[PDB]
């Protein structure tokens, strides 16, 4: 209730810092307006799809933000989420530090891949993978995926709706308003990896997306450029599977998260 959490300041769009009074566990308190909800689901009881998806993934593995509880109110739902502390999102981290060293981008990108695999494996498609939806636990060197608000149940048939981020959306979406979950996710991941290693996204305009040429603006190793170009293949079915990505040579010898924090974060 109002009395089971103390409640601090806004964190962003919706979303306050809080301390669970049972044990002052740090938490994040997210408010979503019923009028602003696109997709709904049920439990055993009508809820935002977001809550369905979160319950399906909120099961131990720390690559995804865990939903600890939720409430319904007259015109909103309120979601109690886990909150690491100290923390920073990948968009701010990149904005400050600039392009990441390959070693660090490798550790981060690997952790993202583990977390997306987990979602898919729990039957959930995120649909908005990007720097702003990735939190860094700066002490442990661990990344967490957030914001399942554009997500969907994973399926093998074609999606004809998207409401994620356009500049991370694939060309098939842009030209046909059709995509398949996995292959579009792989594309978003190619966008994200370019961002990590170049300090910014590679395409701003629809036509750049559709054209698919990748220009590297920073020094990036040949293997990393190849992986990126691969994830950004124009034909969906020419993109790598999660497994091919993780067996790519650029992905070998990844640091553990703790090592990652000691070398690059502390
Ligand atoms: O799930 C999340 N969605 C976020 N932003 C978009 C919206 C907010 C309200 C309606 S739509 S932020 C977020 C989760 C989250 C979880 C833990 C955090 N800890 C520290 C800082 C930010 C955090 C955000």
């Amino acid at each position: 209730l109002e009395s089971q959490y103390q409640v601090g300041p806004l964190l962003g769009s919706s979303v306050y810092s809080g301390i669970r009074v049972s044990d002052n566990l740090p938490v994040a308190i997210k408010h979503v307006e019923k009028d602003r909800i696109s997709d709904w689901g049920e439990l055993p009881t009508r809820v935002p799809m977001e809550v369905v998806l979160l319950k399906k993934v909120s099961s131990g593995f720390s690559g995804v933000i865990r939903l600890l509880d939720w409430f319904e109110r007259p015109d909103s739902f309120v979601l109690i989420l886990e909150r690491p502390e100290p923390v920073q999102d990948l968009f701010d981290f990149i904005t400050e530090r600039g392009a990441l060293q390959e070693e660090l981008a490798r550790s981060f990108f690997w952790q993202v891949l583990e977390a997306v695999r987990h979602c898919h494996n729990c039957g959930v498609l995120h649909r908005d993978i990007k720097d702003e939806n990735i939190l860094i636990d700066l002490n442990r060197g661990e990344l967490k995926l957030i914001d399942f608000g554009s997500g969907a149940l994973l399926k093998d048939t074609v999606y004809t709706d998207f409401d994620g981020t356009r500049v991370y959306s694939p060309p098939e979406w842009i030209r046909y308003h059709r995509y398949h979950g996995r292959s579009a996710a792989v594309w978003s991941l190619g966008i994200l990896l370019y961002d990590m290693v170049c300090g910014d996204i590679p395409f701003e305009h629809d036509e750049e997306i559709i054209r698919g040429q990748v220009f590297f603006r920073q020094r990036v190793s040949s293997e990393c450029q190849h992986l990126i170009r691969w994830c950004l293949a124009l034909r969906p079915s020419d993109r790598p599977t999660f497994e091919e990505i993780q067996n790519h040579p650029w992905m070998q010898d990844v640091l553990l998260p703790q090592e990652t924090a000691e070398i690059h974060l502390h």
